[PDB]
C-alpha cells in the first residue's frame, strides 16, 4: 500500500538515537505526513508574529526540549499538541532523519510522523497564525524565486493564497519527497 511503502522507505534513513546525547541546545521538529485524495501531503504552520524564534515564517511544528520530555521524539509531539492540537494516538513516529546543526551550539532533530485520517487541525493563535497542507510531489518541481538564496512559492488551489517556504524547512521537505517518491512505477 501507499502508506506501508512510505514507512518502508523512511526506515532506511533512520539514524535513531546516534546523535541524541551530544551536549547541544536541543530542539525537535515533527514532519507530519497526511494522506488525502490518494496522495501524500506535508503539514506546515505559519508562526505567530509575537514569537521569539522565526516570527511569521513557515515552519514545521516543533520547539525546545524541556525537562519533562523522555526523549527528542517526545519534544516534537508535545510541541505539535500545543500548536495544532495533535494528540498522541493520532500520530505514529516512523523515524528520525539527519539532524540540522546551527549557530555553533544548537542541534535540531527532525522526526517523520504518519497522521491519522480523522485529525483536524485546531490552530492555537498564541503560537500559530495558520496551518496548511502541501502535496509532497510539489517538492520535486517547486516554483523557485531567488531572493542570493532559493525560496519556494506554493499557491493553494482551494483559495489562491500563496505561501513562501525557505531555509531548513524547505530543505527538509525536499529530502522527505526524495526519500518517498524517487524511483516509483506509475
Ligand atoms: C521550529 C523551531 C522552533 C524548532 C526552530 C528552532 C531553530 N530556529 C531558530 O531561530 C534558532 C536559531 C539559533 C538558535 C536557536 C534557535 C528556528 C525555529
Amino acid at each position: 500500500s501507499m502508506l506501508d511503502d512510505a514507512k518502508a522507505r523512511l526506515r532506511k534513513y533512520d539514524i535513531g538515537g546516534k546523535y541524541s546525547h551530544l551536549p547541544y541546545n536541543k530542539y525537535s521538529v515533527l514532519l507530519p505526513l497526511v494522506a488525502k485524495e490518494g496522495k501524500l501531503h506535508l503539514l506546515f504552520t505559519v508562526r505567530s508574529e509575537k514569537l521569539r524564534r522565526a516570527p511569521g515564517e513557515v515552519c514545521f511544528p516543533g520547539g525546545k526540549r524541556d525537562p519533562t520530555d523522555m526523549d527528542d521524539a517526545a519534544t516534537a509531539l508535545r510541541e505539535a499538541q500545543e500548536e495544532v492540537g495533535l494528540r498522541p494516538h493520532q500520530v505514529e513516529v516512523v523515524c528520525c532523519l539527519v539532524p540540522c546543526l546551527i549557530d555553533t551550539d544548537t542541534l535540531i532533530t527532525p522526526f517523520v510522523g504518519l497522521i491519522d485520517h480523522n485529525f483536524q487541525a485546531q490552530p492555537n493563535p498564541a503560537e500559530v497564525k495558520d496551518v496548511f497542507l502541501v502535496p509532497l510531489a510539489y517538492f520535486l518541481h517547486p516554483q523557485v524565486h531567488d531572493q542570493i538564496n532559493h525560496i519556494f512559492e506554493y499557491t493553494n488551489p482551494e483559495d489562491g493564497v500563496t505561501y513562501q517556504i525557505k531555509g531548513m524547512t524547505a530543505n527538509l521537505a525536499v529530502l522527505v519527497a526524495f526519500i518517498i517518491l524517487e524511483k516509483k512505477p506509475t
